C-alpha cells in the first residue's frame, strides 16, 4: 500500500496486524480462504464510484458501458463454471442471495423445508432470529442419529406432511455429499421448488468433485468467498425461465446499486476457477480433508458421519468430555483457528456445543499437503488431550509456528 | 495495479476503460462521487478473507482482534461525525440499512408514511416493486405543487389519517433542506417512530451545512458513498436505547458476514470527513450547486423549487418541450452524465419524465468551482436548445473536453 499508511495510520496499523495474523495462524475456519492479489486489486478499483442499478444493457444510469462488460464477464464465466442458463452476480452476500430467491417464489408465511440448523443447516435456512424464520414458516429435516447422513425418508415425510412451497438443500456444516437428485424427486412429489445453497461446496462443484446441483435445482445460491476462493459476496444461478423474476428480485426487489468493484473481483475469481490449476487445488482440498479426518481418527477423535466427502469435518468431542467452546478457546491459545459447532443431536446449546468444525480450503491455498495434515492432527491431539498442561500448549505453539514458518 | 493486468487481461482492460471514462466525462449523477486512493486501498486489503459475524468483542469467530479495531474505529468516528449514541457500520448498502430499520420496528403489513416517490422519495421508501412496498403498507406525503417544498400539513394529515407505525423523512431527489423538527413533532403527535434516510445529504450534515437529523430521529440511515465520499455501503445511527435491537436486526436478522474490508474503507472515509478540508469541500459542493442553479436559470431553465439548498438540483424541462429521457440521451452524446428524474406532479411516466437530476459532489471533488459551474450551465443550454444541430453538439463535446482536460 502507498496512500493508506499516510492518510490513516490507525486503519493501516490494524490492517497490517490482520495481514500478519493471517500468515501466522493455522486457519481452519471451514468457510474461509485466501483470495489472490488480482482479486484484491479488482476490489480496490475505481469501480466503487459507479452507480449501476439495473443490468448490463438495461441500466438506469448512463455511462455503464464498461461496468457492463465486467458484469457480463462475471455472468458468462459463472455459466461456464456451473453450466447454468442464467447467473445473477449482484447479490451483496449469501444472505442476500438467499433472501432474493425467497422473495421470488414465496409469500409471507409460506412453508419452507430446510436442513435442521443443529444438524448442518444455515442461519438463513430458517432460524427464528433470522429473516428466514421470521418471514416464512420453516420446518426441518434431520440426519440419521448414527450415520449423520441426511435422512432422505425424513426429507420426504416432512415434505409430504407440511407441503412446503420450497425445499432448501445444502449446509453450513455437512461433511458428506448431498444427493440433489433425491431432493428434486421429493420436491417433484409434493410440487415444491428446489433451492440448493451450495455456498460451502461451490469450488468443489466447479472442479467436478461434488455433484452439480444446477441440473436438479430450480435455484442455486452460493457465496463467492468459500471454496470458490473469490471476493466476499453472493450469486444466484437458475434456468432461463426464472431469469427475469430472479433479476427483478435482486433489483428493484431487495438491493439498490450493485458493488461493481466486487463484481469485477467475482469475474477474476471465476477466471481463476476456470483454470486447470484450480481443479488441482480443489482436489488437494478434498484429499487434505480426508487425510486430516483419517489422521484425527488416528489420534483417537470421533468424527461426525465417520469422515468427510468434502472440504470440511466435524469432531464430536463427547468421548474426550470436552465442549466445542472449550476446544475452540484452547486451540486459539496455540494459534489454531476453528469454530465450535453443534453436532447432530447435541446435548449442548449452540453457544456451547459438543463439536468443532474444521475445513482445509485456506491451508490448502497456502500450500499445505498431506504431511501438514498429519501434523495439524497431531497438534490438535496434543492440545485437546492436555488442556491443563502449559508445557503441552507451548509445544503446540512451537509446532504451529514451524508449520506457518 | 500489478497482478490484475497479468491474471485477467479482460477484466483489467474494462477497469481501465472505466477509469479513463471517469476522468473524461462531466459526472453530474447526484449520488456519485470519487473516493480517495486510501479508501480504495482499504477495500483492496486482505480483510476480505475474514469471517466476522457478530460485533467487536462479541463475535462468533476467533481471530477478530484486529478487524474489531477497524470496526470500532468506523463506529467511533461515525459517532464523532454525527453526534450519534450508536453506530452500526455493517449494512452492505442503503437498501440493507433501510431494510434493517424496518425489520427492527415493523411487522409485516404495518403502515409506513414516506415521501412520494415521484416527488423525491426513494425506491426503498415504499415502491410496490421493492421489498418496502411489498412487505409494508406504504402511504405517501407530497410537496406543494408550486413551491415543490414538502407540505408539512400534508405530512401531518397523512400521519393522522393513516396512523403509520413509522414515518420516513429524506429523499433521493429533493433540492431543499428538510425540517426534521417538524417531522418529529408530527411523529410524536401520532405515536410513530421517525426514521431519517440521510443518504444523499450525509456529507453536508457532517460538515454542518444541513441540519442534523440525529437529535430528532429514532433512526438515521445513510449510504457511505454519496456526499459522504466513502466506499459503497450503508450505515445506521441511533440512540443507545435502540442499539441492541438495531445490531440484532443487521445480524442475525438480515445479513451474515460483514464486509470487513469495506468497513475499513468506511473508517478511512469517516477519518477524511473529520478533517477541516472536508468541511471546506462540502461548502464548495453547496456553493457550486447554487451557482450552477443560478447559471442554469440564467440560461432560461426552470428549476424544481426554484433553486437548491444542497448538492442537487432538478431541471423542469417542460418549458423547453423536452422529456428527461431526451435530455439525458443528448447530454450523454456530448460527455455530460445526468439522470432523467420525475418532477413533482410530472405528466410523464418515471421511465420518460419531464426532468433531469444534477449534483455537484463529484465535479467538486475533482476541483471544479464557480467558473466551471457557469461553463457547465452554458454547455447544457447550448445542447438542450440545439438538440438537432450536430455542429452545436460537437462544440459542446469540445467544451466538455476543455473542462476535463
Amino acid at each position: 500500500m502507498k496512500y493508506l499508511p499516510q492518510q490513516d495510520p490507525q486503519v493501516f496499523a490494524a490492517i497490517e496486524q490482520e495481514r500478519k495474523r493471517q500468515h501466522a495462524k493455522i486457519e481452519l475456519i471451514a468457510s474461509e480462504n485466501f483470495v489472490s492479489r488480482a482479486v484484491m486489486e479488482a476490489q480496490g478499483s475505481v469501480l466503487t464510484n459507479k452507480y449501476a442499478e439495473g443490468y448490463p444493457g438495461r441500466r438506469y444510469y448512463g455511462g455503464c458501458e464498461y461496468v457492463d462488460i465486467v458484469e457480463e464477464l462475471a455472468r458468462e464465466r459463472a455459466k461456464q463454471l456451473f453450466g447454468a442458463e442464467h447467473a445473477n452476480v449482484q447479490p451483496h452476500s449469501g444472505a442476500q442471495a438467499n433472501m432474493a430467491v425467497y422473495f421470488t417464489v414465496l409469500e409471507h408465511g409460506d412453508t419452507v423445508l430446510g436442513m435442521n440448523l443443529s444438524h448442518g443447516g444455515h442461519l438463513t435456512h430458517g432460524s427464528p432470529v433470522n429473516f428466514s424464520g421470521v418471514q416464512y414458516n420453516f420446518v426441518a429435516y434431520g440426519v440419521d442419529p448414527e450415520t449423520h447422513v441426511i435422512d432422505y425418508d425424513d426429507v420426504r415425510e416432512k415434505a409430504r406432511l407440511h407441503r412446503p412451497k420450497l425445499i432448501v438443500a445444502a449446509a453450513a456444516a455437512y461433511p458428506r455429499i448431498i444427493d440433489f437428485a433425491k431432493f428434486r424427486e421429493i420436491a417433484d412429489e409434493v410440487g415444491a421448488y428446489l433451492m440448493v445453497d451450495m455456498a460451502h461446496i461451490a469450488g468443489l462443484v466447479a472442479a467436478g468433485l461434488h455433484p452439480n446441483p444446477v441440473p436438479y435445482a430450480h435455484f442455486v445460491t452460493t457465496t463467492t468467498h468459500k471454496t470458490l476462493r473469490g471476493p466476499r459476496g453472493g450469486m444466484i444461478l437458475c434456468q432461463e425461465q426464472f431469469a427475469k423474476q430472479i433479476d427483478k428480485a435482486i433489483f428493484p426487489g431487495i438491493q439498490g446499486g450493485p458493488l461493481m468493484h466486487v463484481i469485477a473481483a467475482k469475474a477474476v475469481a471465476f477466471g481463476e476457477a476456470l483454470q486447470d490449476d484450480f481443479k488441482a487445488y480443489a482436489k488437494r482440498v478434498v484429499d487434505n480433508a480426508k487425510r486430516l479426518a483419517s489422521a484425527l481418527q488416528n489420534e483417537g477423535f470421533t468424527l461426525v458421519s465417520g469422515g468427510t466427502d468434502n472440504h470440511l469435518l466435524l469432531v464430536d468431542l463427547r468421548p474426550q468430555q470436552l465442549t466445542g467452546k472449550t476446544a475452540e478457546k484452547v486451540l486459539d491459545e496455540v494459534g489454531i483457528t476453528v469454530n465450535k459447532n453443534t453436532i447432530p443431536y447435541d446435548p449442548e446449546s449452540p453457544f456451547v456445543t459438543s463439536g468443532i468444525r474444521i475445513g482445509t480450503a485456506a491451508v490448502t491455498t497456502r500450500g499445505f499437503g498431506l504431511e501438514e495434515m498429519d501434523e495439524i492432527a497431531a497438534i490438535i491431539g496434543l492440545v485437546l488431550k492436555n488442556v491443563g498442561s502449559e508445557q503441552a500448549l507451548e509445544e503446540a505453539r512451537q509446532r504451529v509456528a514451524a508449520l506457518t514458518d
